[PDB]
């Protein structure tokens, strides 16, 4: 599913991501924009052989099981395919664990490089929330 901007903002808010670990909704929407262009089915292979899945490009090295990432963990206790669903519950629940891991949203390199410190409120402008 390719979400609309405000559609994703609303779904993220419904799932409790708004101000989760102190990160406003705009931060989460910005991260999803640059990780996946709001596409739940986005996948990308990393240099180390791990793969990133879903709207927030969650990595199989630590967070989910894809059966092909040696020595990896599955800390969200989910198949990576769950992160590709039109229903964002699995991505959101796993993102909550990731953002709580110690480094906040810096875990998402694209957030650090493209969202952090910017006017992230623009990402939820116009949205009925
Ligand atoms: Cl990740």
């Amino acid at each position: 599913k390719v979400f609309g901007r405000c559609e994703l903002a609303a779904a993220m808010k419904r799932h409790g991501l708004d101000n989760y670990r102190g990160y406003s909704l705009g931060n989460w929407v910005c991260a999803a924009k640059f990780e996946s262009n709001f596409n739940t089915q986005a996948t990308n292979r990393n240099t180390d052989g791990s793969t990133d899945y879903g709207i927030l490009q969650i990595n199989s090295r630590w967070w989910c099981n894809d059966g092909r990432t040696p020595g990896s963990r599955n800390l969200c206790n989910i198949p990576c395919s769950a992160l590709l669903s039109s229903d964002i519950t699995a991505s959101v629940n796993c993102a909550k664990k990731i953002v709580s891991d110690g480094n906040g949203m810096n875990a998402w390199v694209a957030w650090r490089n493209r969202c952090k410190g910017t006017d992230v409120q623009a990402w939820i402008r116009g949205c009925r929330l």
